């Protein structure tokens, strides 16, 4: 009824005419993800994945690597002799890692405002699982289960090869002696292994299990709609390498004159960009790459260089600039001052009058960064500021750093898998264009101066 407009966000709120004596209260029960599995089976790197996906739509996650807390306490690695079962000593130190990092977990879902807590370990008894449970249960956590089952011998070396040797716990081991030590670790979890057995003893707990690399899954009780957006993500997710290659369209009209939003052309540099893009293609001989562009023309005639099919996206159009769109940055600030100043304030949470901010915008592109993750090789021809949060998801960027991410007309992002994440490489196609990139740019108000 009587609602005042939040004057970043744009949110309608009560007018909250606070009383003489304002009061506060302090501030959807948080979730504990229990990955289990043998060593080398991906737990770390679903953590990592999923953690990077949770954080860049909103949700607050962390994860909580048990191993790093024991190569905290341990200081240096020597052997799988650490992991023996009959090692009494390091089974005392490996369990007091574990309850370190659940009383992190605590106080990062219960006090820090964390929502989600990936605890990474291989928790492969059903005894270690009841303990987690039991800690869950009485601080009013929920607990969802990831397994992650594999039993092709060529993926676990490979697996070994791309992450275990390179780690630090094998800084002074060769190829051959650290995938040696690692197998002997791996059979010393095998004896004592209980998978989630959700037909039976697991029948209550809520789970995932990932087998074959993401071949099956058997999916137990999802509780509510965080769970439901993990299994969804974590079934469309794939290990194979490939490319995704992202860029902005060629320079337009628009960036000629500095004016924001519109659906101007190409300008003749940036057809130049276009060809150069297509020669850029033409040598990176993909077998087969997919196109994809807005629905606004600058991207479209940069895509109809190519030669080659192309889909368009309207979740790729250029954030939306409200009444600003078709302004220059100087028309804005002297038209609309008190919006200038709030946007370079908020930059991520600002929204344009009936327009959007980039948190509207993330919301917009989750679609486009789930179908991404089922694609191989891709080239996403787009806008600066769809672009920057495309990246930020890749490289596990802030929503404080994501609006400005430097983006660079003419210039490809090249990007390709690396251990637990994504390399990125710069390659600019040698024409030139103006620059759109834009930095971060008191005294009379003190005395003297659901599921
Ligand atoms: N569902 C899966 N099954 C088997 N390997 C996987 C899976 N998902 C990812 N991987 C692989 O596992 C590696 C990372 O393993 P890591 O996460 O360190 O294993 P762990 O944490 O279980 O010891 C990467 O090479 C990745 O390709
Ligand atoms: O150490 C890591 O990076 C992740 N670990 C998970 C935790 N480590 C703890 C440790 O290495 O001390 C294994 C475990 O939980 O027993 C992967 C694995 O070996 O399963
Ligand atoms: O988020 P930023 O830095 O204001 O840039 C947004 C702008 O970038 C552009 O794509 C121009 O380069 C505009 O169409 C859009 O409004």
């Amino acid at each position: 009824l009587e609602l005042t407009q939040s004057r970043v966000q744009k949110i309608w709120v009560p007018v909250d005419h606070r009383p003489s004596l304002p009061r506060s209260c302090g501030p959807n029960s948080p979730t504990v993800i229990v990955m289990v599995g043998l060593p080398a089976r991906g737990k770390t790197y679903i953590s990592k994945k999923l953690t990077r996906y949770l954080n860049w739509i909103g949700v607050p996650t962390k994860v909580f690597n048990v191993g790093e807390y024991r190569r905290e306490a341990v200081k240096q690695y020597s052997s799988y002799n650490f992991f023996r079962p009959d090692n009494e000593e390091a089974m005392k130190v490996r369990k007091q890692c574990a309850l370190a990092a659940l009383r992190d977990v605590k106080s990062y879902l219960a006090k820090e405002g964390g929502q989600i807590a990936v605890f990474d370990a291989t928790n492969t008894t059903r005894e270690r699982r009841h303990m987690i449970l039991h800690f869950a249960k009485e601080n009013d956590f929920k607990a969802f289960f990831i397994e992650s089952v594999c039993d092709d011998p060529t993926v676990v070396a490979s697996n070994i090869m791309e992450v275990k040797i390179s780690s630090p716990d094998y800084k002074d081991c060769n190829s051959a002696e650290a995938m040696d030590d690692f197998m002997k670790r791996i059979s010393c979890y095998e004896a004592s292994y209980q998978p989630l057995d959700p037909d039976k003893c697991d029948r209550d707990l809520s789970l995932i299990k990932v087998i074959d690399v993401g071949r099956r899954f058997l999916v137990n009780r999802v509780q509510d709609h965080i769970q439901s957006r993990i299994v969804y993500y974590l079934m469309n997710i794939h290990v194979q390498p490939r490319t995704i290659y992202l860029c902005r369209h060629g320079e337009n009209e628009h960036n000629l004159q500095g004016r924001i939003g519109g659906d101007s052309g190409l300008s003749s540099r940036g057809k130049k960009f276009a060809s150069a893009l297509s020669k850029f293609v033409e040598e990176q001989n993909l077998k087969d790459l997919r196109v994809w562009t807005s629905q606004l023309k600058s991207t479209i005639q940069t895509a109809e260089a190519l030669r080659l099919p192309y889909e368009q996206w309207k979740a790729l159009n250029e954030i939306d600039a409200g009444v600003c769109e078709e302004l220059t940055y100087e028309e804005i600030r002297d038209t609309y001052p008190e919006e200038y100043a709030l946007r370079e304030q908020d930059k991520y949470y600002y929204r344009y009058p009936t327009g959007e901010s980039y948190q509207d915008l993330v919301q917009r592109l989750e679609p486009v960064i789930m179908e991404l993750e089922r694609q191989e090789n891709v080239l996403v021809i787009c806008h600066q500021a769809v672009l920057r949060c495309l990246l930020a998801y890749f490289l596990d960027k802030s929503a404080e750093e994501m609006p400005y991410l430097k983006c660079p007309l003419h210039t490809v992002l090249k990007l390709t898998p690396v251990a637990y994440g994504c390399r990125v490489e710069s390659i600019y196609l040698n024409v030139e264009s103006v620059c759109t990139h834009r930095e971060r740019s008191n005294p009379l108000m003190r005395r003297n101066s659901s599921s």
